[PDB]
């Protein structure tokens, strides 16, 4: 489908790059892409997440579960027809009501429905695909919260009304703002998982191909949507070695230790990014075409995971060549 | 999913073991932490879940009974699949409705099938694990106290409304919140029979462990706790040297222990009839000039205090003389 | 035909499109849709005045009459509405300019206007990158191919119907 990977181009890589490193794990955490909207951020994102194989589920059905036995019973969709469709994608207004994110549960409906009562919130409707957040900056900092949790644990939580309302929520966290607005709630900010670095310039060049491949995919005549797909699935086939190699560590007298020197030599110290630094760079190397174990992979997620947050310098390359 | 390595946490001096002795009897009281919100106290309880080995349980099922013939009746477990899963932690919010807690029960529902009216609470889904508590200073009375008892006995009762309504919840209660707010009710300090906090250390020593095994995290569940292995006796003697005066202090047959056990040897819930107990009495004790409120006049209070809002029916005297 | 029940009934008029002058930069697709852009010509002077105040008073009955000393000034108007076809197609050529641009939307499943509109304004913007003083059909159709599709059902026809 119309992806645009790292065929030619020399600058928007830190986009394509960490969006593919959360579809792989998503104990990564939310991706605070920085930069202006006029870049169009989404139009890429309702592109690239093309490359990932066409989910099988219900019709219908929001949380779109694969098979109907997974289907949440106030979900109940009389049209149980398991079919592929693309990843979903959805773009989350600034300022939306928290309420109507999640879901809720009316009265009239409940009183004649019962669990039945659940509206299909955002997430709700969001499961397994991606969610682009607006502006993280300009936005109510428990929306952010709320957010940067279920997309780290995987549950749409809405716990409100006069019932438990719960459904698992996979999905990548797409939190677009703002290069900075005024140091904005640093906690929320550590919690992200990988940002565009915004220090490094980039190409104009890409500005046009994405906006050609909006076009030329919408309704496309079997052309783009093949050529792209072959090379979609090597990208996935790749993200099943990152997965399997994941939870294990190739070589441990090596990746430990490069990691923590960068992290602490730069003085962004913190469990939650180093462990994750270390777990990123690992999956880096499916998209490379590599095995998994690699200095610069850790050196260049570091230029992403500690972007987003207080205490980091160009001395990424000079601590650790 | 990823988490932090429990034994690599910064220091923890105390909540570490503390946790660790609960894992093997709940009865040693509830784990009360004090400190601050940065000690990070729920890390610390849903990291120790990370490396508890998976529990045996039924797919599709709250509870989660190891076996499918300890399926509570009330409940309609459709996967019968026993398989291995995480040790479920649930934080409980404050704010949260006592229904949402042990279980919901619609009316109309009810009137069409009763047995299956009955929805599994927050505590049905933490049965056989650990249980984290937000602000139990700010926290509901009612809410606190029954889930000490819960945590206490085994069984999260639901007997109201005629429905003798009951299920497992065999699991670890973690009481949490700020230091302290002000004179708060004594009756926590005695219950959570595990007070301890966690200590941050500032000067290095930890801090350079946390980050080389967050980092490579290394799988050996052995090296994973050697070096910190010696630890324990320190944090042992804390705990020691607490017992050591505790029955001094708070003498059994008096202080307390006893208070509490009258509310809960009757006909009612518990926590607020202590509070309402504790002070007349104390309030007695003053006038009488006794500087220890003996059993005697604790009795004494409690056949008013209590009974405007406690199912009298002797007892009392049976169980303490 | 929307909600299913394909609801429909002749409607032959002739539409009359009012309004102020010129507000600011308005919707140029008006222009091009609305054939006869004429005015209302108002004689400060006598001439019809006197005449005016004669036939409404009295009121004549006769058909005729009532449009008889009126039928030379026909000639004039016509004069008016001639100049202009004599160089709308030499100005706004056929293949190109609003025509095309309003059609793509009209031919398509959608209903209009609001389409034309985000159309031309991206074309525009587009034409004066490639430096194309005329905004060509081809990249009419370029931008159409985002602009409208998400807003229009597409389901091809565009080029069947404007190559």
């Amino acid at each position: 489908r119309p992806v645009f990977p790292f065929s030619a181009i020399v600058g928007q890589e830190d986009m394509k790059l960490a969006l593919l490193l959360t579809a792989v794990d998503p104990g990564i955490g939310g991706v605070l892409v920085f930069g202006d909207r006029g870049t169009g951020k989404s139009t890429a994102v309702r592109a690239l997440a093309a490359l990932l194989p066409e989910i099988e589920a219900v019709e219908g059905c929001p949380v779109s579960s694969p098979n109907v036995e997974m289907i949440p019973d106030w979900a109940t969709v009389l049209s149980t027809n398991v079919i592929r469709k693309p990843t979903p994608v959805v773009d989350l207004p600034l300022g939306v009501s928290e309420d109507r994110v999640v879901g809720a549960l009316d009265i009239e409906r409940a009183i004649s429905k019962g669990e039945k009562a659940f509206e299909p919130g955002l997430l709700a409707r969001a499961n397994r695909g991606y969610l682009y957040i607006d502006e993280c900056n300009l936005l109510e900092d428990h929306i952010v919260d709320l957010l940067l949790d279920v997309a780290q644990s995987g549950e749409n939580v809405v716990e409100r009304d006069g019932l438990s309302i719960r459904h698992p929520a996979r999905f990548v966290l797409v939190g677009s703002g703002n290069p900075e607005e005024g140091d904005l709630r640093p906690q929320l900010l550590d919690r992200f998982g990988l940002s565009v670095e915004v220090l490094s310039p980039r190409d104009v060049e890409t500005r046009v191909e994405v906006i050609r491949r909006r076009d030329t995919y919408d309704a496309d005549p079997k052309a783009f949507l093949e050529e792209w797909r072959p090379k979609d699935m090597d990208i996935r086939n790749q993200i099943l070695e990152a997965r399997e190699r994941l939870p294990k560590v190739e070589a441990p007298n090596t990746a430990l230790y490069d990691c923590a020197a960068l992290c602490i030599a730069l003085g962004s110290d913190g469990l939650r990014g180093e462990l994750t630094l270390l777990r990123s760079a690992r999956a880096l190397a499916a998209l490379e075409g590599a095995t998994a174990v690699g200095r610069d992979h850790l050196k260049r997620v570091a230029t992403m995971a500690l972007s987003h947050r207080l205490r980091v310098a160009r001395t990424v390359e000079e601590t650790l060549p």
